[PDB]
């Protein structure tokens, strides 16, 4: 219920990719340089849980992994 997914979901191997064709999310990637910002912080900081709240479109990401990408 709360929040959604996590950092296990981005910090698994290139998951930007799906993220790039059907959510909204890939706005992201195809403007803002956080994209990059944000690979390192997939990878090792477990601390993205507290910068969702920081980051909205982070949480559309966490919608389409979560929700088995159908919906």
């Amino acid at each position: 219920q709360p929040d959604l997914g996590l950092t296990q979901l981005f910090a698994d191997p290139n998951l930007i990719e799906n993220l790039k064709k059907n959510p909204k999310t890939s706005e992201m990637m195809k403007d803002p340089q956080l994209v990059a910002k944000l690979i390192g912080y997939k990878q090792n900081p477990q601390a993205i849980g507290q910068d969702l709240f920081t980051d909205p479109r982070l949480m559309t990401i966490m919608a389409t992994l979560m929700g088995v990408d159908l919906n």
